[PDB]
């Protein structure tokens, strides 16, 4: 009973997209009345995700990407698992199901994906083919494969409107937002990390695409505003990335309270030390460096990258800065939505 | 020591021009005893252009407009640059100096030019002002600014009589001629393209003006006859547009030999494929679509349009057709100038 249509990109939209992602085989469509950008393969599973059976022990960590998902995942996993740090040494990608991870790969275009790499011959092919096959599996079927006697930890960048309405009746969700200018920067570098972008494009080209609602799972503010509207719900915790930076212990204590777990001061500090940036970036369980072994990550880029707020000012000229200002102001008019650092 | 005088259009001439181009702020004068139609700002540089210092490595591509100039510029530039296709990816407007480009713009009438656009609010104003400023720079001074250690590639629609006499003692020139009926049609669509025409004017009105010597840089036949009289000079290569369509490889071979290169069959075929109409129309380095981004090109027109010979028959009624026959006949009488397809 899926209520949304999709439409093709128009010429002006295709041109902005091509200038950033013209080589990349997976194309986009706009989904529903907000025109959320999904990679085409998402459509085959869209109705299944909209009707996915949920369970009372499910926990979700949701965000527009590059907004503090990985940090939160670790925190929530450890807190739910009685601070069992040993058990958390397993890869994050085996500990959470990535609901919408599949959509980026179209199995119909298998050949085209490794033309994107500068050194295809140096791939560990067994792990690469293993990765392609895993990514062929729709997220809904991944979710459903977990036995009911195992707590399901779910990661998604999908907006609330593409999942079951009233899912929060059943499941708990922690949602992260972050200043979109820093989101834009981090998303630029993350696209470079996975070879999504043309080498000839620059960050301003990325910005143009991002703030106009033409990158993956934007419009950005619509995505945030959907969660913001449900923040009052006892089963939603809306956090800001920037509060992790200002007050990590305070943020952890909020998450623990939200999830029903009492923690001592000593346990919060240990959790906080564990999320120290330099330590976490060196953590093979969460830093995605296992994928570099496979040969699909680009030189220079890292999945855990800098860990700062406000460094967008390094990338924005005076023109882009005024474009960001106008865009943010228009989108915060007639709402109580405010960002902590802004 | 400029030997020519100019006159204003008489009332009868003025009525006809004003009927087609009156909205356009830049007006015409007739220059010299043949009465070449020049936009008025030409006069401030006419003497400098008549006396421009020339250099033995200069190459000129000259024509009455819409006669195969752009294709020729590309072939000439690649042959001289050892078929370095990569370096040819820069805009043609940065690789050639347009000698007479400036004359279309009168800096005194700055304010009046954007008023001709249906949507002046959507100009990229930085790029639009940069274009105005560059067009204020007289052609001669642009040529003189190129250092002597860089080869000067020059594009012009000027007749030989307006440039230094005996220029062919020093420089090489490729001149293109084309069936004037097709030149007319192309010229009408190009006028539309840059918003030169009154939208209430039709092609017949354009033809009236064109074949009577009252459009830009006509009289048509006088222009062509000047170049044709020089076609046995070792530094003039006179080509017909129609020969590009019939035998593109043969034309390329004539150009390469003229420029002092001995190309192989394989190289000529590569240049030929590069000049395939559809590829070339979609070649952003030469199709002028960069100006559409500025906001100064009319919807439904393109600088690279159809690329056919003989399609003037779709624009000419039976009377215009005989008027064209009489005009060509009168002008080809007592000369050996003949066109391939005629
Ligand atoms: N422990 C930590 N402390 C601070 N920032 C962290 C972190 N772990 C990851 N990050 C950051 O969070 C951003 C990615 O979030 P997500 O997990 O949703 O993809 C990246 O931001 P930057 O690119 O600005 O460095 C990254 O460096
Ligand atoms: N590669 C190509 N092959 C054939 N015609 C071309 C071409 N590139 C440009 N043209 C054409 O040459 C004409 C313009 O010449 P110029 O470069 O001197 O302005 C236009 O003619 P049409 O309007 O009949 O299509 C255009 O379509
Ligand atoms: C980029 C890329 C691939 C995979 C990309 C993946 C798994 C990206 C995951 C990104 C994440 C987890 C971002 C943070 O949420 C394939 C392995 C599917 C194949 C080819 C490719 O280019
Ligand atoms: C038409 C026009 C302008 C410019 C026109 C140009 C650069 C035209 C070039 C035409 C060519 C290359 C014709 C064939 O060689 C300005 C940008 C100078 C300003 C106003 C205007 O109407
Ligand atoms: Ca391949
Ligand atoms: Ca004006
Ligand atoms: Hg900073
Ligand atoms: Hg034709």
């Amino acid at each position: 009973p899926f209520p949304y249509e999709f439409r093709e990109l128009n010429p002006e939209e295709d041109k902005l997209v091509k200038a950033n992602l013209g080589a990349f085989p997976t194309t986009y469509v706009k989904l529903g009345p907000k025109g959320y950008m999904v990679y085409r393969p998402y459509l085959k599973d869209a109705a299944n995700i909209y009707n996915m059976p949920l369970r009372p022990t499910d926990v979700f960590v949701a965000s527009y990407q590059r907004s503090g998902t990985t940090m939160t995942q670790e925190l929530v996993w450890l807190i739910e698992n009685d601070l069992n740090f040993e058990a958390a040494k397993t890869y994050m990608s085996l500990r959470y199901i990535y609901l919408d991870g599949f959509m980026i790969y179209d199995p119909e275009k298998q050949e085209e994906y490794n033309d994107i790499l500068p050194n295809p011959e140096n791939l560990d092919m067994e792990r690469y083919l293993g990765l392609l096959e895993y990514s062929s599996r729709p997220g809904s079927s991944l979710l459903a494969a977990v036995p009911p006697t195992e707590k399901r930890f779910v990661k998604t960048h999908l907006p609330l409107s593409l999942m079951p309405p009233n899912m929060l009746d059943t499941v708990k969700m922690v949602y992260l937002a972050r200043d979109p200018r820093d989101v834009a920067v981090s998303s630029f570098h993350h696209a470079r990390l996975l070879y999504l972008l043309n080498k000839q494009s620059n960050f301003k080209d990325f910005w143009e695409m991002f703030h106009r609602g033409l990158y993956t799972l934007t419009p950005y503010f619509e995505h945030v505003k959907e969660a913001w509207a449900k923040r009052h719900d006892p089963n939603m915790l809306f956090l800001f990335y920037e509060d992790y930076l200002k007050d990590l212990p305070g943020s952890i204590a909020r998450i623990a309270d939200f999830l029903g777990k009492k923690l001592s001061e000593e346990q919060i500090q240990r959790l906080s030390e564990h999320l120290n940036f330099e330590k976490f970036k060196n953590n093979g369980a969460v830093n995605m460096e296992d994928y570099r072994e496979i040969g699909i990550l680009a030189d220079g880029e890292h999945f855990i990258r800098k860990g700062k707020a406000g460094c967008w000012r390094d990338y924005f000229d005076e023109e882009m800065t005024k474009q960001a200002e106008k865009w943010i102001k228009d989108n915060l008019k007639d709402t109580d939505l405010r960002y902590p650092n802004m």
